[PDB]
């Protein structure tokens, strides 16, 4: 490990430091010193909170760099100096004002965790699918109008986060993400899910709460690996009959929807441990039926 | 005046009515309401009211009725026959639809439909030509109806928290509109017919998704305060210099890179917010130089 380098941390006794600095309130750090290539084995480099407005060209020749964090830095444009790191495991460019994601972001292709969250960009490039080794992509609280057609080309994506985005629709190609485990579309504006949502064979946790969902598609029940489903504070009026096909589902949260009845197939949910149905329009007669259908379940109205 | 009545306040020509607290359930109203005949205000805020009898409708001399925070799942048709109701506050009651017969009232002045889960407003909402203040805050409105411009007397309109993707092209026929609050909405842009809002003094469009401002916004010569902060605005129209009476412009948190040179024509602009915007130091100097009398914040 290493720490913040003042006078390059006592000449960096031998130039083999593996970690790097951070930025606090009283550390300005407008520019980076260009003696960055010397370290030769840096695996982590953190520049959190620093007032960095540009990056030098030497950042790109450090091909031994594995994690780079440029968070909370007032860089108004994405630095293409770092896109030449063909083997970077993590890139965290969050908290930086970005109107556009650079088109050559697919040149990296060795990313594992990509954090584009808290950035004011409208669109993602078609080359976002070139990052076929990425596991976690974060797009939280960004100005995304829609996910691209090529988002299903990730082929190794395990976590996709899109909270706070202006996502009106999901692309029909989203079902090609075979390795997706965590999908987060909370606080979005999805009116409905595409029928191609059933291709997400490996999804365990699906997060759709506090969104403008009116209905659930007939093909959501093809997700036999889904365990937790959060759909609360949405505008859902009914559930499809095939919702009982969720074999492994153990948590369903349906607070604040406009539900008036539930299908009789919900009693086929043998593993459903918890069912939340409060703040929904259920007549007292049907509430007895919901309790009657699932008796092993802890159910809250 | 009056208060909450136990034993119906000692047999009571009594002028006001009750309230709802923690330990007052008050499931239903008794049908002995027609007797009072001198009610001007009637408050039922917070009562766990699930139904109304039809005897409520027989009081044609009642002018204000408040049904706030009552779990009535459907709008009571019993009250729509009160043709001379000055104020209606149906807020806090879970309502999926506003009835099409709300235009039978037509004597409303202030209508508070806010905090209700209704998807659409009926086309008879324009029949209420005497309405002054309509409150639609935090409702599930995808769009205002085409007839919203038929109100003719709407002086204050609030739609905060609504899912308004667009504003109707007929919104410019509201000649008497003074207060427009479209904060926390989802308007990508304003229609060019917004220049018909001749009487608007205060326009609230903050915390929305506005990408642009139309060219006809400068036709609002009576507009004094414009709140557009925390939007997605990338540039301002050249016609922004035509807002002669504008004295407060709030533009925090947008994506602005430059301002039109016509902003110096605003002699009455006293206060300007431009913080959290993409302004280079060269352009900040020009903006301070342009409007000299204005207190400016970057």
């Amino acid at each position: 490990g290493t720490y913040k380098n003042l006078e390059e941390a006592l000449r960096n006794p031998d130039k083999v430091f593996v970690l790097k600095m951070k930025g606090t309130e009283r550390t300005k750090l407008v520019t980076l010193s260009r003696e960055i290539v010397r370290f030769q084995n840096l695996k982590e480099l953190d520049l959190e909170g620093n007032q960095l407005k540009e990056f030098p060209k030497e950042i790109g020749n450090l091909k031994n760099l594995r994690k780079l964090d440029l968070s909370e830095n007032p860089l108004m444009f994405f630095p293409k100096e770092i896109t030449n790191l063909e083997s970077l495991e993590e890139l965290n460019i969050s908290g930086t004002e970005l109107t556009i994601i650079p088109k050559e972001i697919g040149n990296m292709n060795g990313l594992l965790r990509l954090y584009l969250d808290e950035n004011p960009f409208s669109e993602l490039p078609k080359e976002i699918g070139n990052l076929k080794n990425v596991l976690r992509l974060y797009l939280s609280n960004t100005f995304l109008k829609t996910l691209p057609k090529e988002i299903g080309e990730m082929q190794s994506l395990e976590e996709l986060n899109a909270t706070g985005t202006s996502l009106s629709k999901l692309p029909k190609e989203i079902g090609n993400l075979k390795n997706l485990s965590n999908l987060n579309l909370s606080r979005t504006e999805l009116t409905t899910l595409p029928k191609e949502i059933g291709g997400l064979r490996n999804v365990r946790l699906l997060y759709l709460e506090t969104s403008r969902l009116e209905l659930l598609p007939k093909e959501i029940g093809n997700l036999r690996n889904l365990e937790e489903l959060y759909l609360y504070q949405n505008r859902i009026t009914e559930l499809p009959k095939e919702i009982g096909n969720l074999q492994n589902l153990k948590l369903l949260h349906l607070n604040g929807n406009l539900l008036e009845t539930l299908p009789k197939e919900i009693g086929n949910l043998k593993n459903l441990k918890l069912l939340h149905l409060s703040k929904n329009r259920f007549s007292p007669e049907e509430r007895k039926r919901i309790r009657q259908l699932l008796p092993n379940c802890e159910i809250y109205f």
